[PDB]
């Protein structure tokens, strides 16, 4: 269905734990900070 | 509007860097692998 997840900060302890890796311009491209909640679906 | 990524194994250079958690219990309820296309989007 979906996954309701926050944007992180990756921290040293996350290292070999899966992720979706989203830069500076893909945040600009849907407007997100860290710390905002956003919606992960499979395509 | 939407980002279209990839889930991926978090690396020692991802440290600092935004990234959006999925472990693997989200994984199995939206049906993911390392590897996969995702959608996020925007709450």
């Amino acid at each position: 269905k979906k996954v309701v997840a926050r944007v992180a900060e990756a921290r040293a302890e996350d290292v070999g734990k899966r992720v979706v890796r989203v830069d500076k311009a893909e945040r600009a491209k849907v407007g997100v900070k860290v710390g905002d909640v956003v919606e992960v679906k499979k395509v």
